[PDB]
Parts: C-alpha cells; sequence; structure tokens
C-alpha cells in the first residue's frame, strides 16, 4: 500500500462511509417475535459545495 | 497497491459508500415471526457542486 | 495494481457505491414468517453540477 | 494492472455502482411463509452536468 | 490490463452498473409461500449533460 | 324463517363457516407496492367423528 | 322459508362452507405493482366418519 | 325468525366460524410499500369426536 | 327473533366465533412502508368430545 | 329477541369468541414506517371434554 | 359608450388581446388521468415601430 | 361612458391585454391525476419604438 | 364615466394588462393528485423607447 | 368620474398592470396532493425611455 | 372623482401595479398535501429613464 504522490488539490485516502448496519445478526425466534429496525439516510462525501478552489 | 501520482486535482482512493447492509444474516424463526428492516437513501460522494475548480 | 499518472483533473480510485444489501442470508422459516425488507434509493457519484472546472 | 496515465480530464478507475442486492440468500421455507423485498431506484455516476469543463 | 494513455477528455475505466440483483438465491419452498422482489430503476452513467466540454 | 321441527339428531341452522376473506378492498397504488396475502386452511364442519350416536 | 320437519337423523340448514374470498376489489395499480395472493385448502362438511349411526 | 322447536340432540342456532378477514380495506399506497398479511388456519364446528351420544 | 323450544341436548343460539379481523382499515402509506400483519389459529366451537352425553 | 324455552342441558345465548382485532384503523404514513401486528391463537368455547352429561 | 372625438392619429376602440384561454373547463377524472395544456406567446398591438407618424 | 375628444396623438380606448387564463376551472379529481398547465410571455402594447411621431 | 379632453399626446383609457390568471378555481382532489402551472413572464405597456416625441 | 383636462404629454387613465394572479381559489384536498403554482416577472408600464418627448 | 386639469407633462391616473396574488384563497387539506407558490418580481412604473423631456 502506497499513498498518493500529489496533486492539485489534496489527495488522501478518505473513507467517508462504511461499515456493518445490522448484519452478521444470529436470530433463533420462536412463536410471536418481532424485530423491526430503521436505518436513516447516510450521506457521506462532501455536501454543499464543500473542497472547493478558489 | 500503488496510489495516483498527480493529476489538476487531489487524487486519492475515496471510498465513499460501501459495507453490509442487513447481510450474512442467521435467522431461524418459528411459527409466527415478523423481521421488518428499513433503510434510508444512500447518498455518497459529492453534492452541491462539491470539489469544483474556481 | 498501479495508481493513475496524471490527468487535467483528480485521477483517483474512487469508490463511490458498492457492498452487500441483504445477501448471503440464511433463513430457516417454520409456519406463518414475513420477513419484509426495504431499501432506500442509493445515489453514489457526482450530484448537481460537482467536480466542474472554473 | 496499469492506471490511466494521461488525459483532458482526470482519468480515473472509478466504481459508481456495484455490489450484490439480496443474492446469495439461502431460504428455506415451510408453510405460509413471506419474504418481500423493495429496492429503491439507483443513481450511480455524475448527474445534473457534473464533472464538466469551463 | 493497461490503462488509457491519453484522450481529449479523462479515459478511465469507470464502471457505473453492475453486480448481481437477486442471484444465486437457494429457495427451497413447501406449500404457500410468496417471495416478491422489486427492484427500481437503475440510472447508471452520465445524466443531465455531464461531463461536458467548455 | 321457521327453524327445523324434529329430528333424529340436534336439527338447527348451524353455521360453521363463512364471511368475507380480503373482499371488497380498494387499492389504489403507485410505482412499486407489494400485498401478498395468505389464508390458512379453514376447516368447518364436524372433524374426527363427532356428533355420532351411540 | 320453512325448516325440515323430522327425519331420522338431525335435519338442518347446515351452511359449512360459503362467502367471498378476495372478491369485489377494485385495485388501481401503476408501474410495477405486485399482489400475490394464497388460499389454503377449504374443508367444509363431515370428516373423519362424523354423524354416525352407532 | 323462528328457533328450532326440538330434536334428538341439542337443536341451536349455532354460528362457529364468520366475520371478515382483513376486508374492506382502503389502501392508497405511493412508491415502495409492502402490506403482507398472514391468516392462521380456522377452525370452527365440533373437533375431536364431539357432541356425541352414549 | 324466537329462541329455541326444546331438544335432548342443551338449544342455545351460541356464537362461538366471529368479528372483524384487520377489516375496514384506512391507510395512506407514501415511500417505503411496511405493514405486516399476522394473525393466529382461531379455534371455535367444541373441542376435545366436549358437550358429549353420558 | 326471545331466550330459548328448555333442553336437556342448559340452553343460554353464549358468546365466547367476537370482536375487532386491529380493525377500522386509521394510518396515515410518511416514508419510513412499520406497524407490524401479531395476533395469538384464539381458542373459543368448550375444550377438554366441557359440559359432558355423566 | 361614445366613440373617440377627434385626434392627431387615428382613435379607435381597438381589442388587440382578449378572451378565454382554457377557462371554465369543467373536469371530472378518475384514477390515472393527465390534461397537459401548453400556450404559445401571446403579442397583442403594436410592434416593429408600427402606427408611426412621418 | 364618453370617449375621448382630441389629443396630440389617437387617444382611444385600447384594450391590448385582458380575458382569462384557465381561470374559474371545475376540477374533481380521483388518485393520481396530473393536470399541468404553461402560459408563454404575454406582450401586449407597442413594443419596437411604436406609435413615434416623426 | 368621462374620458380625456385633450393632450400633447394621445391621451386615452389603454388597459395593457388585466384579468384573471388561474383564478377562481373549484378543485377537489383526492389521494395523489398534481396540478402544476407556470405563468410566463407579462409585458403590458410601451416597450422599446415607444410612443416617443420627435 | 371626469377625464384628465390636458397636459404637456398625453394624460390618459392608462392601466398597465392588474387582476387576480391565482386567487379566489377553493382547493379541498386529500392526502398527497401538490399544487405548485409559479408566476413570471410582471413588467408593466413604460421600458426602455418609452414616452419621452423630443 | 376629477381628473388632472393641466401640467407640463402628461398628467393622468395611472394605475401600474395592483390586483392580487394568491389571496383569498379557501384551502381545506388533509394529510401531506404541499402547495407551493412562486410570485416572479413586479416590476411597475416607469423604467430605463422613461417619460422624459427634451
Amino acid at each position: 500500500g502506497y499513498g498518493n504522490q500529489g496533486g492539485g488539490y489534496g489527495g488522501g485516502y478518505d473513507n467517508y462511509g462504511g461499515g456493518n448496519y445490522g448484519s452478521g445478526n444470529y436470530n433463533v425466534f420462536g412463536n410471536y417475535n418481532q424485530q423491526p429496525s430503521n436505518y436513516g439516510p447516510m450521506k457521506s462525501g462532501n455536501f454543499g459545495g464543500s473542497r472547493n478552489m478558489g
């Protein structure tokens, strides 16, 4: 693994979004079980005209 | 793995979106089980005219 | 793996969208089971005229 | 694997959309089981006149 | 694998759309099982006059 | 309406099964809607050698 | 309407099965709509040697 | 309406099963809506050799 | 309405099962809504050799 | 309305099961709403050889 | 109503533009009806230096 | 109502623009109805140096 | 109502702009109805140096 | 009402702009109704040095 | 009401701007209703050095 050398703007290994969202669960249910799950909107990155050049 | 050398703008290995969203689950259910799941909108990247050049 | 050398704009190995969305599940259900799943819109990339040149 | 050398704009190995969407599932159901699944619209790439040249 | 050398615009190995959409499933159902699946519109690429030259 | 007069066994106006099962619905759906419905077995009447004479 | 007068066994106006099963629906759907429906076996009447005489 | 007069066994206006099971619904849905419904087995009447004569 | 006069056993206007099970609902949903519903088995009447004569 | 006159056993207007089970609901939902509902088994009537004659 | 008496130029009761443009419509629509309407530019009067004096 | 008497130029009761533009509509719509309406630019009067004196 | 008597230029009761623009509408809508309306620019009067004196 | 008597220029009762712009509407909406309205710029009067004296 | 008598320039009862802009509306909305309204710039009067004296 080698990082970026150069660039007009800042070049980096930016991780904005990732991971596990309710994954790898081990559920054993009997009869009347309810497991609701809600995940809100995910906004990862540059928003509102960010990282602009003057 | 070798990173970017150069560019007019910042060249980098940017990861905006990824991962697991309710994957790899192990569910064993009996009789009347309910497992609802909702995932909101995913916005990954540059939004609103971001990373622009002046 | 060799990264980009150069370009007019920032050349990089950008990953905007990816991953698993409710994949690889192991479900064993008996009788009356309900497993609803909803995934919202996925917006990956550049939006609203992003990464433009002046 | 060799990256792009040069170009008028930023040449890179951009991955906008991909992955698994409810794939590779292992489901064994008995009697009255319901497994509904909805996937919203996927927008991957450049939208709204993005990555333009002035 | 060798990347693009040059071009008037940014030449890169861009992947806009791909992957598996409910593929490779292993389903064994008995009696009255329902497995509905809906996939929304997929928009991969450049939209709204993107990647234009001034 | 006049009921039964007599008989060797009990004569009556027995209603074992009836009604509406998801009938008269008013559904107006747009785009990707799923409305699954499952109704289990209906057993109406005399079962297991019922209402027998010694 | 006059009921039964007499008989060796019990004579009556027995209604075992009837009704509406997903009838008279008013559905107006647009684009990609799915409305699956399953009705299980209906067993109406006398079963297992019922209403026998000794 | 006149009830039963007589009989060897008890003659009556017995209602074992009936009613509405998810009927007359007024649903107006937009985009990705899921409304699953499961109804279990209905056992109405005499079971296990009931209402027998010695 | 006139009740039963007589009989070998007790003649009465017995209502074992009935009513509304999720009927007459007024649902107006937008975007990603899930309304799962499960109804268990209904056992109405005489079970296990009930109301027998010695 | 006139009740039962007589009988070998107790003749009465017995109501074992009835009512509304999540009926007549007025639900207006927006975006990602989940309303799961489970109703257990309903046992209405005479069970285990009840109301027998010696 | 009395007309103009005199003037340096021609005085008259000139009506250049007027009327009803899709007005007073009686529309009763059911389910998915579309009634688009476009009205082009209206140029009423004197244009290009008209009604000039030498 | 009395018209103009005199003037250096032509005095008259000129009506250039007026009327109803999609007014007084009676619309009763059910479910998914769309009634778009576009009205172009209205130019009423004297344009391009009209009604000038030499 | 009495008109103008005299003047250096033509004095008149000129109506350039007026009327109703989507007014007095009677709309009764149910569920998902859309009634968009666009009105273009209105230019009423004298433009481009009109009604000038030499 | 008496009109103008005299003046250096043409004195008149000029109405350039007026009327109703989406006024007096009677709207009764149920559930998800959208009624967007756009009115363009209104230019009423004398523009570009109009009604000038030489 | 008496009009102007005289003046160096044309004296008149000029109405440049007025009226109702989305006023007097009768709106009764239920649940999720949206009624956006945009009114553009209003320019009423004399612009660009109009009605000047030489």
